[PDB]
């Protein structure tokens, strides 16, 4: 059985669990939401069911984005909310808090050790993307009019995207905005730069000011200039954290150990306090409830605003934030986003180990490893900070691999700092295949 930190039959057990852990929370009122996904509308009836035969009001909010999902479970009754997606899949949130780790876990050993509510519930509809639409256009200012291509790579983004954009003052020129669980063109996953080629070609192609891309769901969001060039999550929260910080002073800002230092010092530069947390949305989550901190993002495309908003990753209003605050400059996107702090960084390096070691691996470099004249974090794998750059190794959590990021205000430091890793590894492993 798939747990982390699926057919009918699953469905039905998990929405019953999820149920049971609701009522236990003292929280009888659901609301359920399901992405584009081939199997969506049959498969959210078994969870609904699952819901109902515990004694919950469902609300029913149809195919709706990840993160008017998340806006449902904070507008409606309940505090309680479950989205049917395969980034279907679950993501959940009962009494106010999105699940992770052993609480998963606690919802799957309901499952097994049959503890489980048994009542009559109830279902009803609910009509929640105007209202989601309309609470966006109300807080957002643009100033300039502003040409955007927006690609949803045929995921559930395009219920409601392309419209709110054009209706907060924008022309856009849709891509993939088709809703199709099929994906017939490219994976709508903006993480990747092959998805976003075709972004890229049309943006350049139209004269457009910005373009957008949307995960399947719509709880990430990448974007590239009028020139084309990709900008990476930590680059455009240093663009928001500057905004939110302005009218926030002393406010924390979260972000993850895969983000360029330069975000850290932009942070505090501004009067902000930067908080580097762990990977991962429930985490980060977390970490901001726990922080009050009023923004978040992640390396992975997901943007959290909690200030004017409500605190979880929402792709389309990022999108929006991000029209507001470019609509203000006479600049082109190009130039705002390049005045920033720029050094040489590689790309993602994977270490393919085996899944008996990758943990161990990380946890020798814990105990064993030397680092010379630099700040260790092992919030999540291994971090070194040194003045001139950093790098980082963890474990990924899905496949038998390490991952590495290097990045350094010079060619050379950047060699300087590749060069410790590889020697910290041989030390761990002298056998272990170092790809840098
Ligand atoms: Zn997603």
């Amino acid at each position: 059985s798939i747990f982390r930190a699926l057919t009918a039959e699953t469905a039905y057990w998990i929405g019953r669990a999820i149920g049971s852990e609701s009522l236990a929370r003292g929280e009888p009122c659901v609301a359920v939401g399901r992405d584009g996904r081939l199997s969506g509308p049959e498969l959210v009836k078994q969870l609904i069911q699952g819901l109902v035969d515990c004694g919950c009001q469902v609300s029913d909010v149809g195919m709706v984005p990840t993160p008017v999902l998340y806006y449902a479970a904070n507008v409606l009754e309940g505090k309680s909310g479950v989205m049917l997606t395969g980034c279907n899949g679950f993501k959940i949130v009962v009494a106010g808090e999105t699940l992770a780790n052993e609480q998963i876990q606690a919802l799957r050993e309901r499952i097994e050790k049959n503890d489980l509510a048994s009542g009559v519930g109830s279902v009803e509809q609910v009509d929640i993307l105007p209202r989601y639409f309309k609470q966006i256009r109300d807080d957002i200012a643009m100033a300039k009019p502003m040409k955007v291509v927006v690609d949803c790579g045929n995921g559930v983004a395009g219920v409601i995207a392309p419209q709110l954009i054009e209706a907060l003052g924008c022309s856009v020129i849709p891509l993939y905005c088709e809703v199709d669980g099929n994906f017939p063109n490219h994976h709508p996953d903006p993480g990747k730069p092959e998805n976003l080629k075709d972004l890229i070609a049309k943006v350049k192609a139209e004269n457009a000011d910005l373009g957008l891309a949307f995960d399947g769901d719509g709880d990430r969001v990448g974007v590239v200039t009028n020139t084309g060039t990709i900008i990476y999550p930590d680059r455009l929260l240093m663009l928001f954290a500057k905004d939110v910080v302005s009218r926030n002073p002393g406010a924390d800002i979260i972000f993850d150990v895969k983000c360029t230092r330069r975000l850290i010092a932009l942070i505090s530069g501004y009067g902000g306090r930067p908080v580097m947390w762990k990977t991962g949305h429930s985490l980060i989550k977390k970490k901001m409830k726990e922080t009050g901190a009023l923004l978040a993002g992640e390396m992975s495309g997901h943007v959290f605003f909690k200030e004017r908003w409500f605190g979880f990753d929402d792709g389309i209003y990022s999108a929006a934030r991000l029209l507001e605050i470019l609509s203000q400059d006479q600049r082109d996107s190009e130039h705002v986003f390049s005045a920033f702090p720029s050094d040489i960084s590689t790309p993602e390096i994977n270490i393919t180990v085996t899944e008996d070691s990758k943990f161990a691996i990380i946890e020798a470099l814990q105990r064993d490893a030397q680092w010379g004249e630099g700040n260790i974090t092992t919030l999540d794998g291994v971090r070194v900070d040194y003045p001139k750059g950093w790098g980082l190794v963890r474990a990924s959590n899905t496949t038998p691999v390490l991952v590495l990021r290097f990045e350094a205000d010079t060619e050379e430091e950047l060699e300087r700092i590749k060069t410790v890793f590889r020697n910290q590894l041989k030390a761990v492993d002298s056998s272990l295949p170092v790809p840098f």
